[PDB]
């Protein structure tokens, strides 16, 4: 696996997946740039953590919808980091509305974020890859089953696939590789809620996913155990519908 | 058949290429054809000529698909002048070769603006005039799947047309409304690289890719919805 | 130009006794196709359709053969010659299915749906190749259960699956020889209360499919206006899960 | 992030040569207790043998014709007496064959079926038992399967038959905490380093190379990389999905 000493930047990483995948990776000694888009509870107790544990990590307010913003952002991990090795574009964001009531602000916001944020992220960090580099994108096995409410997001999720693939075609004879990390259904703030069996019945294991068990695929990805992957599609999902 | 001959549709981008052989098809088959087009050009002067000659209500008017307002404007003037839609195609769509560190977040823009909210916002727009039934079709590419390089923003938006597409199925599909993709293939020493991979060894035409449409638009295809249809010639 | 152009062909259905395939010969017969058709055994099924297409007066043929011995596929081939001497349209249709728990899944069982749902489709199509000429659409019957999975069926849908992986080699092998192979990836279709619920809910047209709308694919398939189209798994399935 | 692969027990069928070969050494390395088998005793049978006893601990290479279903028990037999118990499962055994499909006789195409798609059925049938509450099984797949190769549908259609074989695995032993998976791989370098030279020398390895995206053939230490992962608990969560590992071949 060998992560130790290597160099990532994880997109959204103070809530959920994207907070699993950071404190994993740092616990496994990567130094990991993270970042937020609003000064919250969970941005303040990532910075907490992230301080107790042995290594060179950075969390910082960036909001992806604005360009502007990324080049700021990628102007500081180029100043404290100077390299990368891993980019995990986890960033992203949802909603449920009827789709002939979606204001063209909301298609533009999911838009914004979960594509358009994720290329930009993409196309600043491509000279700090350098020789080596590995970019894993999360997608989503919804895009491919198509969830009601939800047309502008699974546009998204599904759009990324078709960006790392001709990415992963582009930059590989550079040493870099693209792949997608397609999810299931990952338990993150049920927790906030009050009374899970209706997704866990579409899931062939019977249970919903754990941002740590995303972390372990990412974990390979990142390692140079999957040298020869890129381009791929990776279900991390239980094998959900 | 088909049952074709009375229904109306819009397609969008019909001035050029794969568009104005699926508008032409369509009328010639009996279909009030409506497209409209960026810029008036020879093609689309030609074409407004066409439209004109045959025994159809056919219309073609200026829409710059970036603009959401001209979108809007677009259906108005629809809903005015059919009323009604049976079937949509999205089919306007740009690509530019630049590579991809070289590209600027304003050519970035225009293509997701084109190929991926105009495609939203026209269906968005028709899903009122398609009423209990209707079926929309979206122009898709095996590229998507494959992977170009110089192409990633082109193959983004094209492959984001299926995912879209998978929802809306799911949303409309109690409602009497289809929704599917038409992934193409390519439509001499250019046409051999490309052949080459083909299964058939030849190059795709226009009118075959109206016939795929024409099918998704008649009831033969009426337990069809969510999916994407390879018109490809097995490419790759 | 944007006609079907079906009148005067001559097709092949295997299994046109029962279900999707009698939907398909007869919907085929109706419009003008001489349509050969096989079964496995002597029923009121099958004599029922020998009498409906007398009564649709054209040049067809039901025959009884076993599609999981080799030997009675070569003759049906030969009445095939006999008979019709050239062959427009192939309809891989034939097929069985049981629910048996994968652990007690006799060897005797597993090799039968694979001689039927597999060797016998391969066998079908090595025998119609010659027949077809410079030009012929070859059709195999498919599910999309095959991508989600089925508990008790790994054998069903292993078969089902090995369908596209053929297909898609033949395309490429016959495509520049004038022949099209194709998938249909059928949903539940009913055919032969609690069930049509449980499905109907996993559609996204709320129903289940009809034999006849299955033709309405194999019609397209079958004619010029999918000339451009081969290798592809085409889906009738109303977006099921 | 460790994988916990050192005391682990698998089961790799037809390592003696090529992607098989190098599954089963590297996962001999990392202390798995590897039994594998192959079809006909050939030096490459006993150069692995031999390579296995000089590391430790107890690998087993036993010769089977997974063509016959009585040879796959007889393989389950010694496993289950040698081993007791499986964690992990590579069903790697394939053959392949270039015939125009006119000229492909029955007892051909019954072949590669007997071995690619019956052979790997029975490999799992007679390997659950022996997988418990925990397991992984993956199977060896092919990218060409979903691209199509004129004169290997047989292969191909075998091939992908292992898709959906897994697939519906997966639902059905998903909650019994057996894991099922496809590797899907493109063009990796074996002894075809033998068919050399000129015929190798860049006519082969540059025609396919050119299809990836990286611009190299892949190498069994690579697939050895995936099944080291969906053997992991890195990967609990993985099931019923096709990995591709291939350079990005298309
Ligand atoms: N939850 C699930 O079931 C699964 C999730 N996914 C995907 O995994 C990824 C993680 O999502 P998930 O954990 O579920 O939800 P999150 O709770 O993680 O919400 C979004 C995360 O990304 C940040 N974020 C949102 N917008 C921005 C923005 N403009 N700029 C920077 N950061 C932003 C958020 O930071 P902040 O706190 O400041 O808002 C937050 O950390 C998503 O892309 C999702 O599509 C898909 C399938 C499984
Ligand atoms: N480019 C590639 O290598 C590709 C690999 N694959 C798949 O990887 C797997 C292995 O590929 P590869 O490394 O080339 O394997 P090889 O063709 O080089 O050798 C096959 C191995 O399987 C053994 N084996 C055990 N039982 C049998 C049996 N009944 N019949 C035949 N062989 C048996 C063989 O033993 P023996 O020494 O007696 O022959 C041999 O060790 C295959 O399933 C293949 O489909 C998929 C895509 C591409």
């Amino acid at each position: 696996l060998g992560l130790r000493g290597k160099k990532a930047l994880v997109t959204g990483g103070s809530r959920g997946v994207g907070r699993g995948v950071v404190l994993a990776l740092a616990r496994a000694g990567v130094d990991v740039f993270t970042c937020y888009r609003e000064e919250s509870d969970a941005s303040a107790s990532l910075a907490r953590e992230l301080k107790q544990l042995g290594g060179d990590h950075h969390a910082l307010r960036a909001d992806l919808a604005d360009p502007k913003q990324i080049a700021e952002l990628f102007q500081e991990v180029g100043r404290r980091f100077g390299t990368l090795d891993v980019v995990v574009n986890n960033a992203g964001v949802i909603s449920h509305v009827p789709y002939a009531e979606l204001p063209v602000a909301e298609w533009q916001r999911i838009v914004d974020v979960n594509l358009t944020g994720a290329h930009l992220v993409i196309q600043h960090a491509i000279p700090l890859l350098g020789d080596k580099g590995s970019v894993i994108s999360i997608g989503s096995k919804s895009s491919e089953v198509g969830i009601p409410l939800r047309a502008h997001y699974t546009a998204t999720k599904h759009a990324l696939r078709g960006l790392t693939r001709s990415l992963a075609k582009e930059y590989g004879r550079s040493g870099l590789r693209f792949n997608v990390l397609a999810l299931g259904v990952v338990e993150t703030e049920e927790l906030h809620a009050l009374p899970t069996k209706f997704y866990s019945t579409k899931t062939a294991l019977g249970r919903l996913g754990t941002p740590d068990e995303v972390a372990g695929a990412v974990a390979w990805l990142a390692s140079d155990l999957s040298r020869y992957v890129t381009g791929a599609t990776i279900h991390v999902d239980g094998g959900i519908s």
